[PDB]
């Protein structure tokens, strides 16, 4: 029992089912293919700066805490058109290796990246209801669409040496938020990190719905 079954529409039951689920799955369940979500590690993620093609940010081994305590802020399940809209509020703390490539100059900056913010992640997915060969009914959750509805106000830190290197390159005594690469680090990088998190989040729902009878998610249908 990793699932508490809920009546359709009871946000109270859903909220404590969500709490249960994230705790039970926080450090992963490899026999069910459930990825660890808190702490969630992201091997590798690149982001280009939307407003500068010559800045490549490469993240390695990001350590992300705070997903096991996400709160449902919107749930819209249409049992006719067979769709789900889920939105959650998460308090994220993110730490990891960062590589900043200024390709146009053939320069590079290695270091440690830190981010704290609250995000709101929005996922939309279709599903079907379908039986096993053993004759047990399962949800099949189709590939989801993700929106980074809110990135909050991120608090970004870089390593002390990484900072001094950029201060020496740019020519300013401080790191500059109205400029590159902090602008990308505050925004798009956050939007992308949040997407990686909700990919794992939605995969775990998918993965668990392969194993568990659909009646373990909702009682009537
Ligand atoms: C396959 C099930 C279904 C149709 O997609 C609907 C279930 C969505 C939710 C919130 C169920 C409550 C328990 C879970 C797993 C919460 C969760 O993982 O939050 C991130």
């Amino acid at each position: 029992a990793l699932l508490k079954p809920c009546k359709l529409g009871d946000m109270q039951c859903l909220s404590s089912a969500t709490e249960q689920f994230l705790e039970k799955t926080s450090k992963g369940i490899p026999q069910y293919d459930i990825w660890p979500i808190d702490p969630l590690v992201v091997t590798s993620l690149d982001v280009i700066a939307p407003s500068d093609a010559g800045i490549v940010i490469r993240f390695k081994n990001l350590n992300i805490t705070g997903l096991k305590n996400q709160q449902i802020s919107d749930f819209q399940m249409d049992t006719k058109a067979k769709t789900v809209l889920l939105k959650t509020k998460a308090d994220l703390h993110i730490v990891g290796d960062i590589v900043i490539e200024l390709t146009e100059q053939s320069k590079s900056f290695t270091g440690l990246y830190t981010a704290d913010t609250n995000v709101i992640g929005a996922v939309r997915y279709g599903y079907n209801l379908k039986n096993d060969d053993n004759g047990v009914q399962h949800f099949e959750v189709q590939p989801e669409t993700f929106t980074c509805e809110s990135i909050g106000e991120p608090k970004i830190t870089l390593s002390s040496d990484l900072s001094s290197a950029l201060e020496k390159d740019s020519g300013n005594n401080s790191l500059e938020p109205d400029m590159e690469p902090l602008k990308t680090l505050r925004q798009a990088a956050i939007c992308k990190i949040a997407e990686a998190c909700y990919i794992s989040v939605v995969h775990n729902i998918r993965a668990s719905a392969k194993i568990l009878p659909a009646s373990s998610f909702f009682e009537n249908l």
